[PDB]
């Protein structure tokens, strides 16, 4: 039940350089959520590790939105490296 | 606007040795369009940097070709490799 509430905080986190969400992006690469906890692997659209990482920042604090996840873990990974062959059909 | 335009400017590149567009040939990795800016990350169809980046050159040419982009980034790269499973239906 919380996946499916996770997946929709996650489509309404956007990316500003594309104008999308994550999820349609393909930026999400695991989610697991087991109170108390939440994992998300996730990339970035572009290469390297930028000053603040806001979309990472963004994804976290939309999985808190959850009931009884007080620990969120948002690991930000360049593995696989992503491509605009991840977009959805709906992007 | 500018990201639908940029599109088909791309479609119009054409690589020589498989006689296709960069776009349905899956070779654009990530496309940026924020005037006066423009940023691509694409790759080639084999390994290694060419002594001319003729693609690269004629992909920078096509994207200035949009209004008020002043800058164009063309970064190449081979992170993820590039393989035929990339063509889209319509190639």
């Amino acid at each position: 039940p919380l996946e499916a509430q996770a997946w929709a905080l996650l489509e309404a986190v956007y990316d500003p350089e594309l104008g999308l969400d994550v999820v349609n992006l393909g930026l999400i690469y695991d989610l697991v959520v087991e109170p108390p906890r939440a994992y998300v692997r996730m990339t970035l659209t572009t290469p390297g590790c930028p000053l603040h990482d806001s979309l990472g920042e963004a994804v976290r604090q939309a999985l808190s939105r959850l009931p009884g996840v007080e620990e969120v873990e948002v690991e930000v990974t360049f593995e696989p490296p992503w491509t605009l062959a991840r977009l959805s059909e709906k992007a």
